[PDB]
């Protein structure tokens, strides 16, 4: 009675905000402190949960302007009793279909408590369920909540409706959640996601910990799902899950798009990093609309493995992109010390995954898989792969592998230790005839590139369309063309055509060959011109060597050591000075010169 | 009665330090509390504010070594009264002139109350009237404070003295701030910047929300402002200001410098990414000897626009860079879903902004922008520009366009789709004749590059200066000249020289080529040698093709099918073996054998 | 007695959990209180701390399933008394071998009061006295704790034993401490480092302060030492350290490996990223093979310096990477305002470190230093480094210098300004003569590129390896051979050999060029075939020009304006049309035609 009259004091001083214990709860592990709960909510002050397990009958509902803070995680926990139906998330905003605002959740653990429910139990329906669901809400802040036994997820982030939409690729449902920050959280022993995301934007999540679903579903430590947008991940960590990140939609729905992950931690997970929109992956079918622009820099994936055989023994996978267009990828890490856990490919880009750039990758201990990258495409126009940076530690039979339908390919600087593979066979293969290529460096593998076939182990550089180098500038160069160490004024105007070490000259012959000249063309076929001032090739096999002011128009007519003369005769060589002086007929067998024809002769 | 010994007992106890309360505060929203907060903070002890509204009638200043701490925010609410007139910061610290040390600030809003002057009032001059003012201290820790309606910023970080320091460019102010840390912290409602510093060092903001300015001046986000260096910001959101992050500095004060973004959202901002340095930007005036070494990365950006009109209506960017020297940009992706809101240019690098790199870069929905990327430069020696792994998605009738005074630029790995634009021109367009360029891909763009007027649809490859291929070793290499598929000992050191296919042969002839040869010197003009082995031309137009151990010193004298010879006629072509056996006489219409010349010859 | 009353009631109500109070903690400055820490600690509740210092006699040992909360740092204090001898650490798990699970330390300073002890004294042995110490534990999360005058260590995480473990390189210590959470910690006065990790796995550093060691030895800010892996370092800073971050391990232990920096601030420091495994880097010695996989961005180095005198004077970095394979470095700023503090290397890779990669540099003010960037190799086969996006602002008299045993170099996009430096060398140098490099700019350098002792000042790109452009596929290309400006089925299969400009041509010719031509073929040696088609030379020095379905198959024998005809004669010019028409033969000095010979002509 005295004491009652203390903690009336006490209550009054109000120093924490209203406790939930002013309002009955008893946080005993047994009485049902939900009127607490609700009483303390409803209030308008900012709510304290102290030291207890507090349990509830039903689901803790939050109005709009709530502040509810614990005195810690495994300090002040709140759980569902054991006699709970189903149906309700254990926590989730009052207005469920068109949200509220204003809600900071801070320092508590919430127990689902699903194994009241038996084993193998994931939620009803839809968004239905999870420990902590918001939905359609505005300024949601939620720090250091620990999220165990959960029925659906830890954490969801959500759109209106209790129920997920599924309108179809390139749509956006009605009433997101917006502004929301998670941090510091934990989330595991869920049947779905740990933590996740579902039609709603600006979202940060930053230094969470998922991990150990109980099921073997699709179920992700990180699931950036149907509809999200505008997400930043940052120094999460992931453990024993399927995917670690996910970013993706299901195939009625559009892909989460703008996603960003600045660092992030996988450890043990089935594909620490996957990218994917389902229904959106075949040739005959449309491209995804939605699934579009992915950050991703300075990933760990720490022997990813599928020991739980989650999703019908799915293969194992650092990295996985499929579907997505715009996907850059800088500074990735993948280790693992058992050869036997991922034995097909470390990192794929294939299924309409298009426009990827990976950047700064060391995959290392992957000894027994036959890809360490692997990427095909579509033969899409305006697609593209860079692959840069690259080293491999016993990682890959063939360590970076291009399929078919790559038209576009740059690979540079690629490097590879293959000595202690199971059977390798090339640091590069590429099935297209014509990938950029340069800067491989590799020991242990037998070949070191093979392109559509060809081995090449002593080093190799493949550069694509119109040439030029040591040229300050020039005129046109066709794709089969070239021009080097030249002045301005050249042109390779043609298939098969080039200049080298000229001047002003010009070239559209298909082929041919001006060097060391100034102010000369060719313009018939077969041309040849060669250390030549103002020289002209205009018919088929004509050409010219050392001469000066001169034009060969004869068909393989050759002018050899001679100025200013014009030349039209058939299989000629001419030469001259202001006039033809001699002539070797090959047509017809006759020599002639304009003045003598003497043997006998010295040269003194 | 009763009741003020229980208090009595429980402010004894001292479980958080001490209570403002326990110095009467009353904490009500009406009654000026400030005599309580002064007390509680010149005892020694932790200060605590618990549930409550807190007003006062003056600024809260903080003596060195305080630990203040609130029940968190909108719970601990600290607010200026009604009757509060102009000059002051809510909260700042004791000595303005010198600074303090040891600070510690959380859990608790800061509440200018600027509505109290009417509307668009701002603060009265230098760095007076923010939420919170931190002048000339060390060793400051700011945590979980949320400033709302603030007269000035929300929260400043600057050196001593009320008004801030214009100096001058190159210097550095008296009494910086050093060693502060901001995080979790929200700025909103605010006259000038969110979160700001000036003039001090050794700073990061972390996991920070500043966002909706009241006016609509350069009211930023986060604004690293005159005098800054040294600091790091990461994973911080900015909405709907003028720049999200802005790094820069007025005229007359150094531009702040080596500062890294470790990722950032930016949401409907006007330009996401600002940096730049008032009055350093002219052709006509000094560069920056300031703005310097920036590295920012993850960048996301949203729907940059300016329906607000900030900064007479300032046109949208993803990011400006001007001014600064050493801009590092990797993994930025900027996405609308408006193709209204910006239609200049996304990406811009201009007026004095020299040495930056762009790498890994996804720019999608700017539909009716002119340009995506734009490069300006001012013909600077050791300058540069590096653009790299670029993908664009129907941003930009010019996807990237480097325009004048750009002699240093790289392009590399280009993409992008221009079908769903608005009248798109060019992937690439560039002014000057020389950029280097390779991998460009694009789809829907009527030109894929255009280089100095000429287009280039089919793919080019294009490298500046001295060109070296397949050949491990070589003397020198002009930069008009070349050396390719070749062994040691070649050099090619002169304008228009090259050698391929060939040992130890060297070319010093302008306008020259050896392929196919041996220990072969060219050292006239219009030299030719081909297939030949210890051949030397020395005269102008002099030649040899098919030559062993022979030279040819004479003008247009060519040399063919030989061994042991030295000629040195003109106009003449010449053959024979240990001494000249024959000879075609352009010159005078001469045909001369040693031997005998006869018709009616059979080869059997 | 009344009070006692009250305060008994304010106990019961446990709104922290316990406090140590309730048990009989003073926390006056005075009072021996490791009675009530260990009372409260065993009793099963979550512990709180309120405000005070509170003394200590003996360490406080932590139990499985702890909970232990303070009021925040220098609010709740923990300290040993002046009389506690030596050999524990203040702070620590209660199973020292095996461990324990499930500990949460969060918001107190521990102050180890070394300075009981006289002054230069550090741990008395292994891991003891530390101010935390965490042994073989799983799930440990460390927040908001500031530790001060540190023994040994202010925080670190080791495998069970009181002792660290030296089993040798490629080994796993026993007992790893598992799952750590290290945030918002600060650590400085230790003995030896601030936060450290041992044997230990899957651990995130994040935002903590680490400085000012008492000691002038091995005393880093972060050391991630002995047997370390999967560990993620972000936005943390370190002041006044030797190492900032130091990823190593000593000799007799395995190098940590697959560590990640996601940002880092580094305040004058020695050596800001410091990269080793002792008893590595001889290359008399094996390689580590545990030193593997760093990566490591947006890294920020200020005015690093040895004024201390740290390490026997050891010479100041920004980076050095050494015995380390696969480190990849993206996004670093390295910035001084004394160009005396650090004059030999900027950033070293040295000394066994292989397949390092360092992208998008800006090193800013070294004006007194010998090198920016210094590398040096081993000739080691699959080694590469790769040097791209660097900017050099009066650092270095050589920009970027390579040595000695590098084989496989890749230096793209270096620019550099030299006129501030005292006495500038090169931007780039390289030993090795075969470097790819292209995009360089430079001003105040007096070369811009020193290859192997060659000056390139204009300009330069060199590529290694089999070359090929503007050619969509080929057949072989031999490494010192190319093919360029042509269509499919060529080849330029052996040394000194290329096609230019043509179709279906082959050389297998050692000293050849095919060029303008179609369907020809060249086997000999010093092999000449221009503008022809269907044409083969065969036998050395062999050649065709303007020919037409003819074989050259003599010695010096080439076959001019021809189709038809197949020739054997050595040293012969041949002509013909379906038979050999005319020879000008100059083995013998003999002129033939078949048909006529003749003088006094016109061309009329
Ligand atoms: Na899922
Ligand atoms: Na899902
Ligand atoms: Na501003
Ligand atoms: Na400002
Ligand atoms: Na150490
Ligand atoms: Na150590």
């Amino acid at each position: 009675h005295f004491a009652d009259l203390v903690i009336q004091v006490i209550d009054e001083l109000k120093q924490f905000g209203v406790s939930v214990k002013t309002y009955g709860a008893k946080g005993d592990g047994v009485t049902d402190d939900i009127r607490a709960f609700e009483k303390a909510i409803e209030s308008g002050f900012p709510v304290y949960v102290p030291y207890g397990t507090f349990m509830v009958s039903r689901g803790i509902k939050l109005p709009s302007n709530t502040v509810l803070t614990g005195a810690g995680k495994r300090n002040a926990v709140i759980r569902f009793m054991d006699s709970v139906g189903r149906g309700e998330s254990l926590m989730y905003n009052e207005n469920v279909t068109t949200g509220n605002e204003n809600i900071f959740l801070s320092s508590f653990t919430l127990d689902g408590n699903n194994k009241r429910l038996g084993q193998g139990i994931s939620g009803i329906g839809g968004s239905r369920e999870s420990n902590l669901s918001i939905r359609a809400c505005h300024n949601v802040y939620i720090r250091d909540i620990e999220a165990v036994d959960c029925t659906l997820h830890g954490i969801d982030i959500t759109c209106g409706g209790l129920d997920y939409p599924y309108l179809g690729d390139g749509t956006t449902a009605p009433n997101p959640s917006e502004n929301i920050w998670i941090e510091n959280c934990e989330a595991t022993g869920f049947g779905d996601d740990g933590i996740t995301t579902h039609h709603s934007q600006y979202i940060n999540i930053l230094n969470c910990y998922s991990h150990d679903p109980r099921l073997t579903a699709n179920c992700n430590g990180f699931e950036i799902d149907d509809g999200s947008r505008h997400v930043v991940l940052s120094n999460n960590r992931s453990k024993g899950c399927y995917g670690g990140i996910e970013i993706k939609a299901h195939g009625d729905a559009p892909a989460a798009y703008n996603i960003s992950i600045n660092g992030h931690m996988s450890v043990e997970d089935v594909r620490s990093y996957n990218f994917r929109h389902i229904g959106h992956h075949a040739a005959t079918a449309p491209q995804s609309v939605s699934a579009k622009n992915i950050v991703a820099s300075n990933l760990v994936s720490i022997r990813p493995n599928n020991k739980r055989g989650f999703q019908d023994n799915a293969t194992p996978r650092v990295l996985a992109v499929s579907a997505y267009y715009g996907v850059v990828i800088n500074g990735l890490t993948g280790y693992t010390d058992d050869p036997n856990l991922l034995t097909e490919t470390v990192v794929s880009v294939q299924f309409r995954a298009r426009n990827c750039s990976l950047n700064g990758v060391v995959l290392t201990g992957f000894s027994n898989s036959e890809n360490g990258i692997y990427v095909i495409g579509g033969s899409r126009g305006g697609d593209a792969v860079n692959i840069s940076n690259v080293t491999l530690n016993n990682s890959g039979r063939y360590g970076v592998s291009i399929g078919s339908g790559i038209e576009n390919v740059s690979i540079t600087n690629i490097s590879g230790i293959g000595d202690g593979i199971n059977s390798p066979v090339a640091l590069v293969s590429t099935i297209n005839s014509n990938p950029e290529i340069s800067g491989l460096s590799s020991i242990g593998y037998p070949t070191v590139a093979r392109v559509a076939g060809t081995d090449y182990n002593d080093g190799l550089t493949l550069f694509n369309g119109a040439f030029r180098a040591s040229t300050t500038s020039s005129g046109k160069i066709h794709s089969e063309g070239f021009i080097m160490g030249s002045t301005s004024g050249c042109e390779a105007s043609v298939s098969k055509s080039g200049v080298l070490t000229s001047s002003s000259s010009k070239t559209s012959s298909e082929r041919s060959l001006i060097a060391g000249s100034s102010t000369s063309e060719a313009k018939g076929t077969y041309n040849t011109i060669l250390g030549s001032l103002g020289a002209v090739a205009d018919e088929q096999f004509a050409a010219l060597i050392s001469a000066s002011q001169s034009r060969a128009s004869g068909n393989h007519n050759l002018i050899l050591s001679s100025y200013g003369i014009n030349t039209t005769g058939s299989y000629k060589v001419n030469g001259g000075f202001e006039k033809i002086n001699w002539e070797l007929d090959s047509l017809n067998g006759r020599i002639k010169a304009r003045d003598t024809v003497t043997g006998g002769n010295t040269w003194s």
